[PDB]
């Protein structure tokens, strides 16, 4: 009925299976943009695909230990994916990462590794040298072994054994989320049943094509690309890097090819659409771009802009992309990815509501138009044989539709803790939902189930789920309540000098604030060491004055909201605090005016 897989049944087995059907057939296919001009299939075929697993399996299993760690350190390329699945032939906990040259940032991995202490490391031989002056940064004691996957040989794959059926408690990888790292423990049951959560969502036909230029290491990127193994069809992938030098070549890829059976299936965040639309609408002197066949492209992983729907629709819908395709979609890494998605036959529900109800946790529809509005983009029906529920954190009673609580999540896809943090482990996914309502979004769930906190915002509208955000993130100001997003939207709206989604609005106890501000006369507070009280902050970039531009932002949003702007910190672009996967860290970004910066 409802994802129950049969005993003994394990992933390695199911692709070999598969490996065997289609032997000769393509199984993954990558793009690369490098030295080489434009584009150069280099395919990797189901033999192939099988015979390197089973070869790097069998030096894994001689060099590590069953339940060890296996950190995959790789750029993007068709060695990550064997890497990855070599972990899971192997029997060993696979942990996804970057490559350590990557522009900056190598000094986060330092405190990942910290955390889960990885017998090995897998890389390239391109990638290898820097794995190494990076590990000669940490002390000689922990060293993992270093191997290069493209120099393992075929003919190693003759000692491999496979490894002994996992039950309902077996880690399969490490799933790192965005101050000390978090690793999500996702079971081999985590991963099959997530898989089989989207497929049935996707609806998927046997002529569709699917592609991503998402980060494998990067929750939304990973089960992107191990979809298609378990499904028997291929998977065509390119480096992120590709697609914001030329976004046309998503698009490209997106459009129909020449014969096709079926439309395209992709997934991208809110701010890639936006990019998508400026600079990845092609040329007039390139050939013609039809994009009536795509069938499903995701939005999620971070909230999605009506005005993105509109001004991506107004660009591509003349190359006859439908309105229709866009499926905004949400979903964590505790849940390994998928949560819910916009149902595939459906246009995306964007809704507007009443602002200063909001931010009184009540969803009520009002005209567009209205000086009170703030869109609100569905995130569509909660996935299959999982539930979501809006909760009072506090009471932990089931609240009605259409008001807003912290969501909570149950199903066989969640994930069994955090690696290493036993405590925090436990607060978080074991929780037990005191009370139920009218329609019970749990039911069909047992009384006797785990809840995973997701640390979100949301709330249930006509049969839609919609996500207003982080808690953490929730600006609260002199009593009254302002949800981040909208503050900055109003903000960049205000001057045309703000990179369009560098912003971040946060808050801050007013004996914090530098002692700039207060003499300064233009913000409107004087300094009282003993005053504890939070005040706004807005950070932004300066696209490609500040005293005017600071007094309109200053005004526009002290006209549509009600609260006061502090400081107005305005920054060199991309000076702003961002994390693996593009999103603005909000919090983040809060240290970073308080610890100064330039």
């Amino acid at each position: 009925g409802q994802i129950k897989f049969p005993d003994g049944s394990s992933i390695v087995a199911h692709v070999e299976r598969w490996a065997k059907v289609r032997g000769d057939k393509l199984a993954y296919r990558f793009l690369d943009f490098s030295t080489e001009r434009d584009g150069v299939p280099r395919d990797l075929t189901w033999a192939q695909f099988s015979a390197r697993n089973r070869a790097v399996a069998a030096r894994l299993q001689q060099v590590t230990q069953p339940g060890d760690r296996v950190a995959i350190l790789c750029p993007q390329n068709l060695d990550y994916l064997v890497a990855f699945f070599g972990a899971l032939y192997a029997g060993r906990i696979a942990v996804p990462l970057f490559d350590p040259s990557e522009p900056g940032h190598v000094g986060r991995l330092h405190a990942v590794l910290d955390n889960c202490h990885p017998s090995a490391i897998l890389t390239t031989t391109e990638a290898a040298e820097g794995v190494r002056k990076f590990f000669r940064t940490r002390p000689a004691n922990q060293r993992p072994r270093v191997i290069a996957v493209d120099a393992v040989p075929d003919d190693v794959a003759s000692t491999w054994v496979n490894p002994d059926e996992p039950d309902e408690t077996t880690i399969a990888y490490l799933q790192y989320t965005s101050r000390i790292p978090t690793g999500v423990q996702i079971t081999h049951l985590n991963l099959a049943t997530n898989v089989v959560q989207v497929i049935e969502a996707l609806e998927g036909e046997e002529g569709d094509r699917g592609l991503s230029w998402l980060p494998f290491f990067h929750d939304m990127g990973l089960i992107t690309a191990l979809l298609a193994p378990m499904i028997g069809h291929y998977f065509t992938f390119m480096t992120p890097a590709a697609f914001v030098r030329r976004p046309e070549r998503w698009i490209r890829e997106l459009a129909r090819k020449e014969g096709d059976t079926g439309g395209t299936i992709s997934v991208a965040p809110n701010f890639a659409f936006d990019h998508a639309a400026a600079r990845g609408v092609p040329k007039p002197g390139s050939p013609p771009l039809d994009l009536s066949n795509v069938k499903a492209v995701l939005n999620g992983s971070e909230p999605i802009s009506a005005a993105t729907v509109r001004r991506f629709n107004e660009a591509f819908g003349p190359f006859g992309f439908p309105p229709k395709a866009i499926k905004p979609s949400y979903g964590l890494a505790e849940a390994t990815l998928f949560v819910s998605t916009t149902p595939s036959a459906e246009e995306p529900k964007i809704i507007t509501v009443d602002r200063d109800q909001l931010n009184s946790g009540r969803i009520v529809e009002v005209d567009a138009d209205s000086p009170k509005a703030v869109a609100q983009a569905s995130a569509g029906k909660v996935g299959i044989a999982e539930w979501a529920v809006i909760v009072d954190a506090e009471s932990a009673t089931e609240l009605p539709d259409g008001q807003v609580g912290e969501i909570w999540i149950s199903g066989q896809n969640m994930g069994t803790g955090y690696w290493g943090k036993p405590e925090e482990s436990v607060a978080t996914f074991q929780n037990i939902l005191k009370s139920r309502t009218n329609p019970s979004h749990a039911e069909g769930a047992t009384d006797d189930a785990t809840w995973v906190r997701t640390g979100d915002y949301g709330a249930f509208y006509d049969g839609d789920l919609y996500i207003t955000g982080r808690v953490k993130d929730l600006v609260i100001i002199d009593g009254r309540n302002h949800y981040p997003q909208d503050l900055e939207y109003s903000a960049q709206e205000a001057s045309k000098a703000i990179r369009t989604g560098y912003v971040a609005a946060f808050s801050v106890p007013a004996n914090q604030l530098p002692d700039e501000v207060f003499e300064n006369a233009h913000s409107g507070i004087k300094r009282d060491p003993d005053d504890t009280s939070e005040q706004l902050v807005i950070v932004a970039e300066r696209a490609p004055d500040i005293g005017p531009i600071t007094d309109d932002i200053r005004a526009a949003i002290a006209v549509r909201h009600g609260v006061t702007v502090r400081d107005v910190l305005l920054t060199a672009a991309g000076a702003i605090p961002r994390t693996s996967s593009g999103k603005i860290g909000r919090r983040a970004c809060r240290a970073a005016y308080l610890d100064g910066s330039l």
